[PDB]
């Protein structure tokens, strides 16, 4: 069986909740926002992004929703409150677990609000609908068993854990297909290579970005059909800019918590990544997978 990338994932996400709070929106949503309307704030765009994803699962009350890689819980909390479903959240982060365990305790509701420190590789329960936002980029990584081949186990596992009317909303960052890349005229300056190196070393160790053709191959191989490809990477520019700005704003506060270095590293990372999505080097897509 497969082994979850615990140390690699925790090296980032367990940096400090207080820290992440300083620059993330109030719901601490940590994935590409969605500005469905020009005048939304980051916080409203995040809600819009969550809604966009959830409305595609055609959720009815009573169903059990599975959030693979639930971060700081926003999607779970939103799912219950707006669709009245039961939710199980998976994460490898200890601080996110701690944070969500407490966040759920605040408001009481009939439905189930479960958060676990369990990898998708170990999940084995029947669920109605699945949602994963910004966690997929870690799925080709593992504690010793890294490799894209992992996607195959992924789409099969969850194809078998869902009903005939099963649906999965896969939200992930993506890189251009061999062709679509040359048409964009994407170059790789020495500075770009240095940045990627910086990201894979200090920010997201083990991260791997899929091409759309990869998601198609492995998901279809399990029997899934993409009912809709919704590319929205351009939205990541406002998002990453909002995050970097918010961090600049509370710079003194942040330098207090984590020091000077950590803050320089993060600003560099937030700023650098924005241009990647603006320049079309990377994109974001929400695959609506159905049977
Ligand atoms: N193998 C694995 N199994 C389960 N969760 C994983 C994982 N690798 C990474 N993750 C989780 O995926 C998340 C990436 S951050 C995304 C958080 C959330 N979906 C949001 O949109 O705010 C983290 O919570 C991390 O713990
Ligand atoms: C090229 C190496 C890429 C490693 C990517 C690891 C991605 C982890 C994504 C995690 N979330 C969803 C929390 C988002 C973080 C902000 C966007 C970062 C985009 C980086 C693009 C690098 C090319």
């Amino acid at each position: 069986q497969l082994k979850p990338p615990v140390e690699a994932v925790r090296s980032h996400y367990d940096k400090s909740n207080e820290f992440f709070k300083l620059w993330l929106d109030p719901s601490m949503t940590y994935s590409c926002a969605y500005f469905e309307r020009p005048d939304m704030t980051l916080e409203e765009a995040q809600y819009a992004k969550r809604k966009l994803a959830l409305d595609k699962l055609n959720l009815e009350p009573g169903m059990t929703l599975l959030d693979i890689g639930c971060g700081w819980g926003s999607t779970m909390r939103h799912a219950v409150a707006e669709y009245d479903v039961n939710v199980i959240g998976l994460t490898l982060s200890e601080n996110q677990y701690a944070h969500d365990k407490a966040m759920f305790d605040e408001v009481d509701s009939p439905r189930r609000k479960e958060v676990r420190i369990q990898g998708w590789e170990e999940f084995d329960e029947p669920v109605d609908r699945i949602v994963s936002l910004g966690a997929f980029e870690h799925f080709a990584d593992g504690a010793g068993d890294a490799g894209f081949e992992r996607y195959d186990t992924f789409f099969k596992k969850f194809y078998n854990l869902t009903p005939d009317d099963g649906r999965m909303l896969l939200h992930t960052i993506t890189i251009p297909d061999k062709e679509e890349a040359q048409e964009l005229g994407l170059t790789s300056p020495m500075s770009l290579l240095r940045f990627i190196k910086f990201i894979l070393t200090e920010i997201f160790p083990g991260g791997r970005l899929p091409r759309i053709s990869q998601v198609d191959y492995y998901s279809s191989n399990a029997g899934w059909k993409v009912e809709r490809y919704h590319r929205i990477g351009a939205n990541y520019v406002p998002t990453l800019n909002a995050w970097a700005d918010a961090l600049q704003a509370h710079k003194d506060e942040a330098i207090a918590l984590k020091g000077q270095e950590t803050c320089d590293i993060y600003m560099h990372y937030l700023r650098g990544c924005s241009d990647l999505f603006r320049d079309k080097y990377t994109d974001v897509c929400q695959f609506t997978l159905v049977k």
